[PDB]
C-alpha cells in the first residue's frame, strides 16, 4: 500500500512526538488504504552550524521513538550517521533511514543492511538519476531485502535545489520509490508554499510514497522550521494525494 | 476556466501534413469541448544547432498553409516569429504570437508582437529564474498586449540537458497565463527522452496550468524536427483525457494567486 | 597577436566614446604586443526592464564609432540584433558581435558573415563548449573567415553564472578565443572583485584575446553599471595579462 | 607564504607502491625547497560508487604504511577519515587530517578530527556554495582547530559532471587557507579528463591559493581507484615547476583579503 512517512524532523522532547503521533495515528485509523511509518531524528549530525539544534542523543531518541511505537503502534523510521548507530536503532527502528550526505557511505549501507531492517536511501544531492543503480546494489550485497530510495533534491546553482522528476520513473527500475516534500523545497545554507504543488506533481508522476516533515507549531520548530508541515494540515494533504493517485494511477507506466 | 491545448507538428513540413493534424485536432475539439485548442506550427526554424538541418519553407508558404488550416478547420492559429518584421504578416492569420525561448529578452521581437492586437505567448529562456518573467509580462503590457502567456520549457541544468522546476508554474502565474510546453522540456539540448513527455505533463497539470503546447506528428520518426520529442497523433487524443482527468481530480487544491 | 577588446558597454554618447577612445589609444601605443579593438553597443536589444537605457539608436551609433575609428586609428566592434543591421554596421565595425542570446539565429551569424568582416560569437549561457563547433560551420558556410567565440559564462542555477575553464582548450579547436571578463561575472537578472582574478585565470588557461568593459565613472554607466572598469585601471590590468601570458604561454597545449 | 604541494597515490596500494611515489616526492622537496610537500594517501575509499570496487586494505595496514614514508623519506603525511573513531589512530602518523567531500558537513567528525590537535583540509562537498564553508571553518575552529585549509574539488554542475567556480578561491581565503584539487575537479562523478588537468592548476594559481592537491602514480592505466585522472609521476616535476613560476609572476597582482 501506499506509504506516508511523517513526524517532526527531530526528536525534540518525546512528549512531541507523542502530540505528532496521537494524529499520525488517527489519521492511519482514518486512512487504512496507506502505510503510515513516524519518522524523527535522534541527531541532526549535518547542522550547518555548530550552534544549532542536534537533539539529546541516540538514547533518549530511540526511547522515545520506542514509546510512540508501543503506545500507538505505528511503525517507525529515523536515520544513522555512523555504522556503529545501525544495531541500537534497529531495536525500535523498521526502517533505517540514510542521510542524503551520506548515500555513498558503504560501510554505513552495510551496517543498516546487516540488521535485517528496511533501508531508505536518501537521494545525494549530487547523485544523477541512475547513480542510485549502485546504491541498491551495496544494500543487496549486503543482505538488504526492503529498499527505498527518496527524491529530494538535487543542487541547481547554489542555495537552491530542483526536483527532476524524471528521476521518480528512472529509480522505481530497482526500488519502491518515496519523495520527500519537505526537504526538496529548501534552501541550502525554502518556501513552504511549494510543498503541496510539488507533492500534488509527485504523485501525478507517480511514487511509492511521501515523506513528510510535520510539528504542531512548525513557528517554533528547532529545525527545518521554514518547511515542516502544520499538523492541522496534514489530513487534507493525505487526503489530496488519495485522491490524485486514484485517478492517475491508471496512466503510471510499467517500471 | 477553459482550458488550452497547444498542438501540432514542430515545423510546416508541407501543407498536407498540417491539414492530416489539422483534421484530428478538429475531431478532438469536438469531443472536448471544454478545451479551447489552438493549432500549432512554425513556418521557420531560425535556431537549428546545424546548418544542414531542415528550416522550412518559408513565411509565405507556412502562413499560407496555416490559414488554409484555420479556414478548412476554424481552428485557432499560433506560430513563432523570430525578427520584427514577420510579426504583422504572421498576425494576418495567428490568433497568437509565440516567442521563441533565445529571443525572450529581445525588447523590439516583443514590442512588434504586442502592437498587432494579438495574444503573446513567450516560451521562458533556458537561462531565466521564474521570477525573472515579470519584467518580459512588463515589457509586452507597455507593447499593448492585452493576452499574454507564459510557456515553461525546461531550464539549462549542466550541459546538454534541461530540467523542469515546477515551481516556475505558480511563480510566473502571478503575472500571466502559464503553459506547460510538454516536448521541448525533455528535450537534450546538442545532444530528447519521449518516456518522459507524459509522466511531466501529468506533474503540470498536478500542480496547476492554464494550458499545455503538445507537438505531435502522424509518424514521428521522419520528422524533419524533433523527431525525437514529437507524439504520435494517434496518441494525442488519450493524453488529452488523461490532463483533464488529472486537472478536475487535482483543481480544488490549486492555490490561489 | 593578442587581442584586447575594450570600450565602453553602451554608446552613452560619442563624447563618453572618445574618451574612452583617448585612453585605449594610449595604451595602443604602449603595448604594440597586442591588437586593441574598441567595442561598444549602439543598442541594448536585451535588457531585462523596458524602463532601461537602450541607447541612441544604430545611425547615432555607428556614427560615434567611425568618429573614434576615424580620430584614434582603432579597429572597431559592435554587436547587431536582427538581420538588417549587419550591412550598414559593417561600414564601420572590422568586427561584428552576435549576442549570447542571438548565438544559434541562424539569419543573423550569415548576414554578419556575409559582410566579408570578422564575425565574434558570444557563447549562449545555455550552449555547451562542444555545441559552438555547428555556431563556427555556420558562419563558414555564410563565407566568414576570421571567427572568434567568447566565453562568458554558463547558466548556474537561477541568477548566476559561471566560467568554465575547460571550455577555452574545447573552443580552441575550431576558433579564436575570447574571454569576456566583464559578463561573465555578471549575476543575471555581478562582483567586480572577480573580474581580475578570473582575468589571470583564462590568460594563465589560455586564449586568444581578453574582452573587457571600462568606464571613466562605472557608478555613473547607464548599464553593466556594476561591472564595468574604471578606465584608470585598464593599463594595470593589460600590463598583467601580458606578463601571465608570457610565463604561462610555454605550457600552453598544442590545440 | 611557503606553497604547499599535497601529492600521493589516491589509495594505498600497497606500502611498495608508497614508497616508489614518496621517494620520487622526496627528490623533490630536495629540488622545490619553496614547497611544502605533504604526502597523501587514503587508506581506504569508504565511498565508491560500487560494491566491488577497491576500497583498501584497512586502517592498520595504512597507517602502517604512512609512517613508513615518513619515517624512510621525512615526508608529512596526510589522509581522510570516514567515522569519528578513526581519527585518533590515524593522528598517530598524520600531519593533515583530510575530511571527505560528502562528510564535510558531519559535525562529530570534524570534531574528532579538531581535537586531535592536527592540521584538518576539508574538502568541500559538491552541494556547497563558497560562503557556506564559513561555518564548517567556525565548527573546527570550536573544536580547537588551528590550522584548517578548504579545498576546491569541484561542484555539482548537472548529472555526471563537475565545474570549477575559481571565484571560490577568494571567498573562502576570508576564513581559511585554500588548496585547489586538480585531481578530482575534472573527474566525471559516476561517469574524468586528464587532459584538463594541467589547464586549470594554472588557473588555481593565477587566481591564487595556499596549495594544490594533486595525485600522481606510477602508472596511472594501472591505478585501483581514479585511473582516468591520477598523474603520471614522471609529470609531477615539470607541472609543479610550472605552477611555482606562474605563480610568481602573478603574486604581486593577488588581491588582500
Amino acid at each position: 500500500k501506499f506509504l506516508v512517512i511523517a513526524g517532526p524532523n527531530a526528536i525534540e522532547s518525546e512528549e512531541l512526538l507523542l502530540k505528532v503521533g496521537e494524529e499520525i495515528k488517527r489519521l492511519s485509523e482514518k486512512f487504512k488504504e496507506v502505510e503510515f511509518v513516524f519518522k524523527s531524528s535522534f541527531d541532526k549530525a549535518n547542522r550547518s552550524s555548530i550552534h544549532s539544534f542536534r537533539g539529546h542523543g541516540l538514547e533518549y531518541g530511540v526511547k522515545a521513538l520506542r514509546k510512540v511505537k508501543e503506545e500507538f503502534g505505528l511503525k517507525i523510521t529515523t536515520d544513522i550517521h555512523e555504522s556503529w548507530q545501525a544495531e541500537p536503532v534497529a531495536e525500535v527502528a523498521d526502517i533505517i533511514q540514510i542521510p542524503a550526505f551520506l548515500c555513498r557511505q558503504t560501510d554505513l549501507l552495510l551496517a543498516a543492511a546487516k540488521t535485517g531492517r528496511a533501508v531508505n536511501v536518501k537521494k545525494g544531492q549530487f547523485l544523477a538519476p541512475w547513480d542510485t543503480k549502485n546504491v541498491v546494489e551495496k544494500l543487496k550485497f549486503g543482505g538488504a531485502k526492503e529498499i527505498y530510495l527518496t527524491e529530494r533534491g538535487t543542487t541547481f546553482g547554489y542555495n537552491n535545489l530542483v526536483v527532476d522528476f524524471r528521476s521518480l520513473p528512472i529509480m522505481k527500475q530497482w526500488a519502491k520509490v518515496i519523495y520527500d516534500a519537505t526537504h526538496s523545497v529548501q534552501l541550502p545554507g525554502g518556501m513552504r508554499e511549494f510543498i503541496f504543488p510539488l507533492i500534488r506533481a509527485a504523485v501525478a508522476v507517480g511514487c511509492d510514497g511521501v515523506f513528510m516533515e510535520t510539528h504542531p507549531e512548525p513557528e517554533k520548530a528547532l529545525s527545518d522550521a521554514s518547511t515542516q508541515l502544520p499538523l492541522s494540515q496534514l489530513e487534507g494533504i493525505i487526503e489530496a494525494i488519495l485522491e490524485i493517485r486514484e485517478v492517475a494511477s491508471k496512466y503510471y507506466e510499467t517500471i
